[PDB]
């Protein structure tokens, strides 16, 4: 499943993120704000149950209960993902969090890269209950999808109920590379940009997330 | 314009609010959470302009800018509205806030009320720039719409660019009474309940907002 | 007990509040920020129990547990108090909240007022468990103390374990009027100003809280 | 300068952190809450200036202005530091943030370690304006101080106005190793534990921060 959340407000925020004239502080704040929104969006795709509920007026009426809100595990790739994850956590108060610090190797090639090398420097995750937990992996940018793939390479092992991916911008290349390998993934993104350059950056994109957030 | 935000997450929260077994603390927390969501929702209906922006990659791309995010005035009816307004404020960081403390007189009549008598005990509002400001009036419950009408009775005077009304539950009666008197209002609500009782309470509803929040 | 929290940060914020050139938005934001801080401050005066706990290293060590953090009731006077209460609530996550909407009558007299007439327009409070609950009443300004006294006039009825009063600025007159009538009250304030004018305003003070927040 | 913030509330939170029976969610939440508090505490040690301002009552009074609140750079060591940094950021709204991902090598030795080997896997920091910026480095635990030292090894290069270190628990050994090498550092901690074990863990301590937060 591919979800492109292009509502006014998310595009508005995305514009600010794209704007090279946005300082790191506001860059991060916007990233958190988006995380919260994308969380809301994911919420409505979550599996839920119909229930009945009684009101103070002594009458019963039917309602909804997204019990799955207790079966969420957010994976923090770290670095630029932090502010985004922060937003997601605010969205899912009862979510557990694990971290899989992965970093692709920045390299300048002759052609547009198809894959980068990614390494997991730190891993500490909660226990992902197979068939029960909804796992959400966040990463502001998905270029060659190499980073996401490395993380997924082992989130899938746990066989979660669902696996959501959340990013601000994903390249057409990355999106296809991921969904063709794991068609069951719910991929959420604010925008899908057309191309990558020789260094592996999304165009137009918004520059290097890490630098835009901490530089 | 009538907007009934019945997405899973808002219904989920509404269910918790309806549930007579929800303590005041969680009642309020849920009210704030909804406020933020409804804010997000309103955001996407806001008037916006298309712009262009240059990304760090030295390329220009078009984007959105909801400049109107600077022309928002939230009116706090006070009492139960507080938690809801709190949520709205978190949604509109740059919003100004005024307060019009209005309270209908709780009375027990023979038939289902069509109007209650509301009085403004405190009024202090910013400068509502005609044709420019988007005014948002919040009230968890709209039963006879008498309360909303009293407030509107003078928000309209300022002739804002737009006037949004936000509630958790509104009675079919209230919604009709408001939109037929001010067809231009953007009325947002999570649910529209069918009837009112002799005391003027929404059925099923969720009881007395004030009591559910501070009792 | 009188507590004047005059640490750099609280004075810094108080300065912003005093400055007449501070818009309502930042006025309110600062009020919330102070509420948090004052909450923290009150926390450390709270009654607590020494306990023992076992760390992951399989060793036991003594610790503290402010169980009273579950026995807090914050009373919202409404209007300008809202932002301050918001800050307090963020400080006491598990606090219940009641509201006693009281408003003194603004009048211009020949001399400096010694009392104003305050009326309770709305009252809805949780159950204040005598000898157990720590009640916190917030009001940004305490001039003739007439407002605080009216509220206390019945918070005392419930015979709480403790009663804390929180304000940004209190007049020397008010502070003495309160603590001499209820010596057991824990009165917290960022600053105590010297005099009141003929209309009953604190000098230097910071103007009318309501107007500075919603005007 | 050594600052041991042992007020009721910080000890209360520290107790929860120490308790091995605290799940990762509440572990993290407490870490953020402390970050805020410790931020508040640091705030009051900040350099400030005395100013004057005119209140709405047309009178001038002196006030404080901690201008340095604009000259703060928080360094995120990543991993367990994240929640702590999150708290600090909430305390310093205008703070810039850089990250120096450093990780000591966990090893089991015969005796109590005196140093571990730490490596910097990722570094991206803002402009640390010499003599002007107040740098705050956060790390929940300081055992052999090897991690802090590695980070400081190059924060010092920038010659900031001040350098604050923030941790929940620091070993007597670490505290001594740091302050004797950089006597000018403002070291803030909630508690100083007596010893380390053969693996380099603080006793009593609270276990492995990373595991307590993401395990
Ligand atoms: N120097 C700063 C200041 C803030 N932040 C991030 O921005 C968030 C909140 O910004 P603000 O708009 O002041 O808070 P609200 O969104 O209005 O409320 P909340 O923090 O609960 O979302 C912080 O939590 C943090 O994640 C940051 O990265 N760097
Ligand atoms: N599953 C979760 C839920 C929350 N958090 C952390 O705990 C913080 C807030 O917890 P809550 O008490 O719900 O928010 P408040 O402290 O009351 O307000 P604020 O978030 O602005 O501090 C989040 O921002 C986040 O840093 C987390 O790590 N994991
Ligand atoms: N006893 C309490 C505690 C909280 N609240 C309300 O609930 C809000 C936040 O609850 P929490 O989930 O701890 O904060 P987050 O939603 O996670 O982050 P934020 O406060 O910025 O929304 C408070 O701001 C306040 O409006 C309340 O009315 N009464
Ligand atoms: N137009 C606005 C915007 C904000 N606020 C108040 O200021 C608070 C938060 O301001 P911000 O600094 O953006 O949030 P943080 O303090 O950083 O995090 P938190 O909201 O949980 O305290 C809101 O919750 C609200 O009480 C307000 O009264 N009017
Ligand atoms: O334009 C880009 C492309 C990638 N990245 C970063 O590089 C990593 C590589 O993603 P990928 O190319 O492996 O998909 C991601 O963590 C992301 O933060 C950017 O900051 N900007
Ligand atoms: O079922 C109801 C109906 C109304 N009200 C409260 O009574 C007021 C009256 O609204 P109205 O009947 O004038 O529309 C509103 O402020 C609202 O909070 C409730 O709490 N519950
Ligand atoms: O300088 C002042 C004095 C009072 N008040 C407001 O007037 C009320 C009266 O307090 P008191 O004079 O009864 O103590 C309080 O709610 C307070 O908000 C102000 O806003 N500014
Ligand atoms: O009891 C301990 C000791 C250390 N650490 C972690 O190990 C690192 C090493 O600190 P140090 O021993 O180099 O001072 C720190 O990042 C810290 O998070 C813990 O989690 N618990």
């Amino acid at each position: 499943p591919l979800y492109v959340i292009d509502k006014p407000i998310t595009l508005h925020i995305l514009t600010q993120l794209r704007d090279k004239y946005t300082d790191q502080i506001n860059f991060r704040k916007n990233l958190v704000r988006l995380g919260r929104i994308l969380g809301y969006e994911i919420s409505n795709t979550l599996d839920y149950e119909i229930v009945e509920v009684e009101t103070p007026l002594g009458v019963k009426t039917k309602g909804v209960d997204i019990t799955d809100l207790n079966n969420i595990v957010i994976i923090n790739i770290l670095r630029a993902a932090v502010p985004l994850v922060e937003g997601l956590l605010k969205a899912f108060p009862k979510a557990r969090q694990g971290v899989i610090g992965a970093s692709r190797v920045e390299v300048d090639g002759k052609e547009v890269p198809k894959d980068m090398d990614v390494y997991i420097y730190y891993k500490k995750i909660p226990d992902i209950r197979a068939k029960v937990d909804n796992v959400i992996i966040a990463d502001p940018m998905i270029a060659t999808a190499s980073t996401m793939l490395k993380v997924l390479e082992e989130v899938v092992k746990a066989n979660p109920k669902r696996i959501y991916i959340v990013s601000i911008i994903s390249s057409e290349y990355g999106v296809n590379k991921i969904l063709s390998k794991y068609p069951f993934i719910y991929l959420f993104t604010v925008a899908i940009d057309p191309e990558l350059n020789n260094k592996g950056y999304i165009l137009p994109g918004l520059g290097d997330a890490g630098d835009r957030a901490f530089g």
